């Protein structure tokens, strides 16, 4: 969307994970104090979003929903003033339902009074859910309606306010909410886990009716190359939050994630503890120059250049003339991978110089390579990235 | 749907498989009363559903549509009165369509009118088809319409009557009904078989455009796994009606059977005699332990963790921190199957303690095993299952 | 549909494959007066159908649709008038949509002045195809309305007219027209071949959104038997006209062709030369024994119960507990094939008596196979059938 | 579509290939006059179409949409005037959506006022994309009516336009676009490559929900096979852009891509460089015997009959009794390929003397092979094609 927001995708963290039901008052404030004093605001990570269970148990006569006074006893405007000093921007959660995925009340018939009400806040952003729709699904034209209902009731506040999908890719988002939303959720949930499949996450492709949750970090990577196409400033891919810290996965399992979700301009949503961040997951999510292919000025996510067996490329512009490649390793055992000039720049050629010599930086490393022509062959462990900027393009004029 | 019934999946018995169009008052009463005086009806068994081809041959001049004067020479009102003297409650059927899959008059747009007349007659239950309806479905919205329909129909009477829909999982009634009804059909009827596929069955998986019937109890289970995580107290699954009994299947596809239908939360609607049942029978019915975890209160259905060629595991949380698992062995000789403790709770990884030593008890045999600790390794039958009770968890906190 | 016609189900015969575009008023007259002379009419094919190309160029200004005055120098009502004079009745081809697949003037929004014209001609049938639909298809509702404008259109001119759908399946006629008209295409057209694949008809299932034509014998056997179950008395399956004598076919071939048609009940339409029939001809297409399992009382179509590797088994029931089972050989070689008892009669298990000795007639040979019990093994020849009839049922009360 | 336009498939060039977004008048003069001088204009290439990037940044006050004036300093019109006295057409592109694919102002709601502007600028020809569309499509109703409306709005300006649906095959324009407008894309975007897979374009059938682009030659073949049946004088289905010359496939590559093309009856939309034409380039683009194919008077594409290994057949009725017929090698290396005069007539069976001598002609090589009867074997190199015409046909009254 045209909205002056997520002109580069958002960064932020999500109480749910941690949290869920148990959010209050205090927990949002400590954990907002917490991603201040980190650095994690500094590097970007500047959204703080309130998830579900927030809400009081039934509507005002005035048919605003206010949150639990029991969770919130001065109510979310001073909340949201105590995040704003902080140099932080707030978040709420709803859903286009009836009810939210938690059973509480949701903004379905109410958008206009719901929207009101957030931007009186101070909210500056809102993740919009899929739950108890009441059927007003299941072709473009369904969801685009009842998605375009919010978007019209936020933008008439005059409030700025990020308009974040949570539709779980039904009926193509990446199509139908590109210029009325800031970024779609493009699958079912994702869960801690690199790559177990699970009933309740069915789908392999693009193409589904039951999103569901418990999708894999392999199975949302593989929905995800399909729609990267349709990625654009202002309108992004979301492929969920992100899970670092949470312990199902190991580190090289996580870079993976991160790496993926940072190079396909997703959202970086944390979806985990800020309150005590170990070394190891400050390794992974703390490393400005991953975060800064995330929010690169070109605006464009990385493509998948092949798939060999376990083995995948990918391959995107950064600003100035530079690349971005990642070898992906998704078998059980470290492997050396090759990325040719030829596969990097494939939609160039035949406008491709393979013996040009160029300098390629290892982003997690954060060292130089040294140079190279022709191709790179590197070790990649199991379930493993090598993430690399080139320096300089093999593209002939 | 938040109409105070179904707060745990109902429990009771339809004429259908039995009487068919031979259903008459005679036929009802004398089963009714061998619902009560077996023990079935304390068992929780308490709905007798009157199923299809009870209907008069016309409506009358003030619309309504009255019983059958030959099979009720009384009408329905005084039938019903005597199945509530007996502790019951009472059910009828229709369609969401001109005509009832039996050829019956239905009610697409008679719903206030059918409504009203049920409401008078004491009716407490309705199982609502989706024959003859006019290509009323297709969509989310078009299937959420005609249904909701009905459900308002119902509501406006003031009785409180449950409302099952039976649609056959057409464009899935696991998100568009959940708040509308208090059960939906998600597949095409299963027949009285085990495992063989039938052409009048088509589909294999949850979403499915040909619903059909003669779906085995195999076909059914590979779909009923993709939906189970839309249940919720007072908004179930239904994998149709419980053969047991019927002959077609042993004993051991019959314990299958009725264990995977009462631990995903189906409805469990008896679809056999009640009026001559056998010691094998009883033996799969009468289980009090097992009917406790249809009926257990935390309303959960149990996850499929793994498919292992034939085998499968299932595990899901009961009451006070007890966990039902499912050994499943769908080949055709008996196997030792495996459950370890990362699997049964695999989605609160890495928060496990698979050393926990925790009592587990075969809820079939009604016997503990003793305490087990990492794995438990069992005998499991062709076709047939062990439904474990684990007395405490192994997640950590 | 509930209009008194086709309770069972209709035979005939069509202009299209034999006189295409060259239709015209004596070349009509000649068949009908074959079909009367050569036995067909009294065999039960009373239809005789016009196809497309008899319209004239443009509509009256009085906005009716005449005939072309060339071809049809004295206008339909002569001719008509000529066929009910045989005792024949007459049948008339448009499509759901501004144009016919021909490219000739249909009637969409013209619904009611061509069904009055019709009537006024003597018209008894209406063949009504999906060309040129304006994009009045894709869902169940949207088919069903611009039908539901023709079927309404012909009521209401107080002729009765036997409502034939031609729209090769989509979006499912089983379900939608079932109440609205008296037999519904299921798949694309079919061609003079017995399994050669086309990617013209690229859809191997019920379940097809581009149904196309060039559609083998074996690919429409393999979409009917998933839609048999929705078969009722008025309301068929039409698995397209018969290429009996075509050419591209041999004999064993084109009696496979008949007898599942005739067996799945669906309509019987000739769509061949009925002015020079050979004696291979007249042996497939004249055998009573053979039309009277189509014309059966009973209304069912019989059911495919199983496929092993390249053979196929049917069974279904005929009027006074008789069988009709079909061994099909969809090999490239001649074949011993066996039927159990069990398979036979499998909806019944275990309420079947496989002891049971029972007489055995072979259809086509039209002589008594004497009785067998448990089994019966026969020579089936490549791309071949036995069609058999049992003198009585194995089923126990 | 009945408009007096696309008789037969139209032929050009458009400027995005070469020009993208730095397309502006003096270039797109240079190349009408390359156009003209270098012969393609006297081929048959005779339409000049101005892509995407022509757009002014906003609307007038007026409401109507100008051109940038920095590109086209002089307005559209006078450029329109110099492409008509060349004695070529000009042709304009927009997109069905709020925005076009290249992000500028597009005519979804508009269609009335665009089509103004258009006509006042003497355009021949609009290209009508699918970006942006709003949720506008998943049935063919919904996306009927959005391009119904600018078809109208064209209509009425009263200057014949050539209406170029790009909406990539959704919904089926093969089925709702016919009557309505004069071309279809049936696919997402070709690119310059013959065979590689991408994640962009991960449809490989007619049947797609997501088009994309990156589709090469092999996979836009396959889907186009499908829908070659609907095809019509005056309504053809479109294979995208040729992109002989750019360099990314080698010379039989190009020769194959042309042949399909050319013999599916898709227009000739060159997507080169035109101002710059290799040898290896002309004999592709400049053979008036292929030319001559795909504009052949008998308007039906020639029909894939065959598939076997890597090998495919395509065999097409052309006028004067005379036969198109294709060898297409998709395999890696050259073979000797065979038809068979039963595989090339096969929808004539039995109907076909296959001991027939025809003279038989290549027309890449423009010369006659000789009289065959039976079968004829040749050479087709790796990815290549020996395109025959039949001088006579095998066909038995
Ligand atoms: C409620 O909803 C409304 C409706 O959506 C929303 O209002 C929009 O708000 C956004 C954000 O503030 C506004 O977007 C800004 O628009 C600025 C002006 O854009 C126009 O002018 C640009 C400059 O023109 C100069 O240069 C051109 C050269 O071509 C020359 O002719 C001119 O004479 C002039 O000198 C121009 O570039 C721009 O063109 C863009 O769009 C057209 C049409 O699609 C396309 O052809 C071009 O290719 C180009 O993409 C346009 O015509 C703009 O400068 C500004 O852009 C800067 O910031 C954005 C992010 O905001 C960056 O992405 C970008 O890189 C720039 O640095 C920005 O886009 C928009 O105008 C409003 N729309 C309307 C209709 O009012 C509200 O915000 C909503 N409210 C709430 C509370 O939610
Ligand atoms: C025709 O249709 C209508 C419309 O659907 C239908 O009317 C409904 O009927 C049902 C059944 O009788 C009613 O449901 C009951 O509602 C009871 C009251 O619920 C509210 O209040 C609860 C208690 O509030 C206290 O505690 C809170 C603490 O949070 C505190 O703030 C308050 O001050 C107060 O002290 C509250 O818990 C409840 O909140 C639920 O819902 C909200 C919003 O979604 C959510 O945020 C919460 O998480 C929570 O889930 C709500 O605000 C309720 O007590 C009662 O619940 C008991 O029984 C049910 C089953 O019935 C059990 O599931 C449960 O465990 C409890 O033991 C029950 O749910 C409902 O209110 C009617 N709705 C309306 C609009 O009238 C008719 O019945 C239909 N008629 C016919 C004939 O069919
Ligand atoms: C324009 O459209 C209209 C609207 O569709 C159409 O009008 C219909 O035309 C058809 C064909 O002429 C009519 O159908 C006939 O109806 C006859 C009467 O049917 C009723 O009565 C039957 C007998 O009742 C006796 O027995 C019962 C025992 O149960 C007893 O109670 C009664 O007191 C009485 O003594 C009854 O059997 C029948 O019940 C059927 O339907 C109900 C409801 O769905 C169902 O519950 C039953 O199971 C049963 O199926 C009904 O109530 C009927 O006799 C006759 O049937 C004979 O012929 C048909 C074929 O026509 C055979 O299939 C059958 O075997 C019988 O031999 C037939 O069906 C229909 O009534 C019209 N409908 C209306 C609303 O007017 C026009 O024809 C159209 N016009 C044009 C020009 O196209
Ligand atoms: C190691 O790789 C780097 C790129 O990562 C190489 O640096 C590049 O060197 C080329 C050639 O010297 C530079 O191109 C030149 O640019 C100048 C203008 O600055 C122009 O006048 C020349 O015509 C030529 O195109 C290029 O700028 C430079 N790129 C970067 C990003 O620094 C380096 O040469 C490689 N080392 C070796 C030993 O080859
Ligand atoms: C056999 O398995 C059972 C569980 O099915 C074990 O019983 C469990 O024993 C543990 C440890 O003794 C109990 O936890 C403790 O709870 C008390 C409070 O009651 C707390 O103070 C301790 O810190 C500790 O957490 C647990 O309650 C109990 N669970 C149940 C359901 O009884 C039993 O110990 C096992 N036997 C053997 C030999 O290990
Ligand atoms: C050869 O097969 C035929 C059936 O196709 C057998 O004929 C059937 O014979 C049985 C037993 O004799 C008959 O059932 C009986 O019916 C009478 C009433 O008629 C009843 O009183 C008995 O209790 C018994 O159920 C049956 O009607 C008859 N079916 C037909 C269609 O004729 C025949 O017996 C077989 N031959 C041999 C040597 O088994
Ligand atoms: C080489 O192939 C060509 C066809 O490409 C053969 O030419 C064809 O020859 C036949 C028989 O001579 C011609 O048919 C005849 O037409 C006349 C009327 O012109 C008719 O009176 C006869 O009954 C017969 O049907 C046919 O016109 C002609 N076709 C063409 C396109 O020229 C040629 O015969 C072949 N050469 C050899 C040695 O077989
Ligand atoms: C932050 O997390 C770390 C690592 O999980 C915690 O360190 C542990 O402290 C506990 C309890 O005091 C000990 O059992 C372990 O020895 C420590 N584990 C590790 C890996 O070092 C730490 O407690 C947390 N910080 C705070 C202040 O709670």
């Amino acid at each position: 969307a045209n909205n002056g927001l997520a002109i580069t995708p958002q960064m932020g963290w999500n109480t749910w994970n941690k949290y869920g039901c148990n959010v209050d008052e205090q927990l949002i404030l400590d954990a907002a104090k917490a991603i201040a004093s980190s650095g994690l605001k500094d590097l970007g990570y500047n959204y703080v979003i309130i998830d579900d269970c927030w809400q009081k148990n039934e509507r005002e006569s005035s048919k605003t929903l206010l949150a639990d006074p029991t969770k919130f006893p001065r109510g979310i405007k001073p909340l949201v003033d105590d995040i704003h000093n902080l140099g932080l921007k707030a978040g709420i959660y709803s859903s286009a339902g009836t009810l939210t995925c938690g059973g509480h009340i949701a903004s379905l018939g109410y958008e206009d009074i719901d929207a009101k009400t957030w931007a009186k806040w101070g909210i500056d952003y809102l993740k919009y859910d899929n739950c108890y729709n009441q059927g007003q699904s299941g072709t473009p034209k369904l969801s685009y309606d009842r998605y375009k209902a919010m978007g019209n009731a936020l933008n008439k506040t005059g409030r700025p306010m990020l308009y974040s999908l949570c539709n779980w890719g039904e009926d193509g988002p990446w199509n139908f909410a590109s210029t009325i939303s800031n970024s779609w959720r493009i699958s079912g949930d994702v869960y801690d886990n690199f790559n177990r499949p699970d009933p309740a996450c069915p789908c392999t492709t693009y193409d589904c009716v039951l999103a569901g949750f418990r999708c894999s970090v392999m199975n949302i990577i593989n929905k995800a190359v399909a729609v990267s196409q349709k990625a654009r400033s202002g309108g992004w891919n979301d492929l969920d939050m992100l899970e670092v810290g949470n312990g199902g996965m190991n580190q090289e399992e996580y870079r993976v994630h991160y790496t993926i979700w940072a190079a396909l301009k997703s959202p970086l949503i944390l979806g985990n503890d800020v309150t005590n961040i170990t070394n190891t997951t400050k390794e992974i999510i703390m490393n400005k120059e991953v975060i800064a292919v995330n929010q690169d000025s070109s605006f464009s996510p990385a493509n998948r250049i092949w798939v060999k067996g376990d083995q995948q490329l990918f391959s995107g512009n950064l600003a100035n003339n530079t690349q971005v490649v990642i070898l992906l390793n998704a078998g059980d055992s470290a492997a050396k991978m090759t990325a040719t000039w030829d596969d990097i720049w494939v939609y160039n050629l035949p406008n491709v110089d393979s013996s040009r010599s160029i300098e390629v930086r290892d982003l997690w490393k954060q060292k130089s390579l040294g140079n190279f022509s022709n191709h790179i062959t590197l070790d990649v462990p199991a379930h493993g990235v090598r993430l690399l900027k080139f320096m300089d393009s093999a593209t002939s004029s």
